[PDB]
């Protein structure tokens, strides 16, 4: 009666595989309901009326934290997402390419034969880009990175460690008050930055006060950093295992986006999502009571043969793309950061190939560490360049 941890990936995948076949809806000893098949995960994620993103919904006198889009249900979710989206736009994201490329190239250019891909690229990159998108003083970047980094590091710890909430609040409370001051500053004296945009936005009579704007910016950072960090490490780890794709991608960089989707399917940085039932309901004929937590295994869905032929084959030739990418969610909460996630990882892989041709994982480098809670991937990924401009080759 145990959920296998995130680190031993094979044992995890083996267990999910058995669940999809023998117990596709399972109630754990904590009374959390686990959903393993793709069809059923999809059903849960579409049905927001039954499967709420708002645990406060089911509690007398409790209400959601304002600005926290991922914690609220339609109709208000729609109202808010519309406001937020008007600030954080497709051109906003796409104009970021040169800076992403510029930061990435510079960081890699200082990495030679041996290095940790996460320490060098995957960890610092996303947070640099979030800081710049938000428009915050270059002189605030170091502390901003330290707060985000601390919160990434928190996830290395056992999530049932009862000190969890306190250590989270120790970082979160200053972060958000820094952003909320920035919001108030920007409301009085706006610029060309996401915070300014967020405090300037109004869509259908609806705007964000400083509280909402600050909570959103914080959520945006938290959603954006670890996931993106984990994705790039997973990309390199997966090419390591299927290395003929290094050369295919080297030859044709147009192949990179399909590689990024296939890694996302193969190794979702978030293997699980959570909902709360609002009422007695059923999944796949299995009865689930009101007011309980349901965990949808995206990782199990991604490896479901009923949804993906030869699911355990790493195969970028799959006809992937768009809103079908379960690793960014499904339905109204579908990842707001998806274009940025996709952009950052496409540029990152392009740049890795450009400089190195190929990376191999140093699997016996003892600094290698996997996460084991919310995330499927690697905190430190020692690598070895196939080659680099540093060699008199
Ligand atoms: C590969 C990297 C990423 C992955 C795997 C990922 C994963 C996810 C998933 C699974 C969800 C849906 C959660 C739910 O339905 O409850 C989500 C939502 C969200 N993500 Fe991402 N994410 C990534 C990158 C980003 C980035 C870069 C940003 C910021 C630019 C971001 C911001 C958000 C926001 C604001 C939501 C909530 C959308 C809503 O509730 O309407 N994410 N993400």
């Amino acid at each position: 009666d145990e959920v296998p941890g995130m680190a031993d990936e094979t044992a995890l995948l083996d267990w999910l595989g058995t669940m999809r076949e023998k117990q596709p809806v399972w109630q754990d000893r904590y009374g959390v309901w686990h959903v393993f098949r793709h069809a059923d995960v999809q059903t849960v994620l579409r049905d927001t009326a039954t499967f709420s993103s708002d645990p406060t919904r089911v509690i007398e006198g409790a209400s959601p934290t304002p600005g926290m889009i991922h914690e609220i249900d339609p109709p208000e979710h729609r109202a808010l997402r519309k406001v937020v989206s008007s600030a954080f736009t497709p051109r906003t994201i796409s104009d970021l390419e040169p800076r992403i490329r510029d930061v990435t190239r510079s960081l890699l250019a200082d990495a030679g034969e041996s290095f940790d891909l996460v320490d060098v690229l995957a960890f610092p990159l996303p947070v640099t880009i979030v800081a710049e998108l938000l428009g915050l003083p270059p002189m605030d970047h170091e502390q901003f990175g330290d707060w985000s980094g601390a919160l990434v590091d928190i996830q290395m710890d056992d999530p049932t460690d009862p000190a969890l909430a306190e250590r989270i609040a120790d970082v979160l409370n200053p972060l958000t008050a820094y952003l909320k001051a920035r919001c108030a500053e920007r409301r009085a004296d706006p610029g060309d930055d996401l915070i300014s945009r967020l405090v300037l936005a109004e869509v259908d009579g609806r705007a964000l006060d400083d509280e909402e704007a600050a909570n959103f910016s914080t959520a945006l950072l938290l959603a954006g950093h670890i996931t993106t960090t984990v994705l790039l490490g997973n990309i390199v780890r997966t090419l390591d295992e299927h290395p003929a794709h290094w050369d295919a991608a080297a030859e044709d960089p147009g192949r990179i986006p399909a590689i990024v989707e296939e890694v996302l399917r193969y190794r979702p940085p978030f293997p699980q999502m959570q909902r709360t039932t609002t009422k007695a309901t059923e999944v796949a004929g299995v009865p689930i009571p009101a007011d309980v937590m349901v965990n949808t295994w995206v990782l199990s869905a991604n490896r479901d043969s009923d949804a993906h032929d030869d699911p355990d084959r790493f195969d970028p030739s799959r006809k992937s793309g768009g809103a079908a990418q379960l690793s960014f969610g499904h339905g109204v909460h579908f990842c707001l950061g998806a274009p940025l996630a996709r952009l950052e990882n496409r540029v990152a892989l392009e740049e890795i190939i450009a400089r190195f041709g190929r990376l191999t994982v140093d699997r016996d480098d003892e600094r290698l560490r996997h996460f084991e809670q919310i995330v499927l991937g690697t905190r430190h990924l020692p690598v070895l360049a196939g080659s680099s401009p540093r060699q008199s080759a």
